[PDB]
């Protein structure tokens, strides 16, 4: 399951500007966990992101 | 025994692998893969990981 569709979302992660070092290996991890949930994992982590705008 | 998601050390094996600058996509996934298959070969695996990154720096 680690192919081209997870390194595209763990890049997502890692490049949301505003969450932090835990968050997003959080998020990677989950990722990690279970690739196919990609499309909700992605779209919480931007709700965080935007929630923790400067 | 660990869980995966109460296991700190699969998990910043995880992160650092893929912060690695001088991995091809195949490695890291490669990476991946094997600690899916075996999490208590994280140490081993992030080693592994930043010896072939050194090896593969452009200078």
């Amino acid at each position: 399951k680690f192919n081209k569709e997870f390194s595209v979302a763990g890049r997502e992660i890692i490049t949301l500007p505003n969450l932090n070092d835990p968050q997003k290996k959080a998020f990677l991890f989950s990722l990690w966990d279970d690739p196919s949930q990609s499309a909700n994992l992605l779209a919480e982590a931007k709700k965080l992101n935007d929630a923790q705008a400067p």
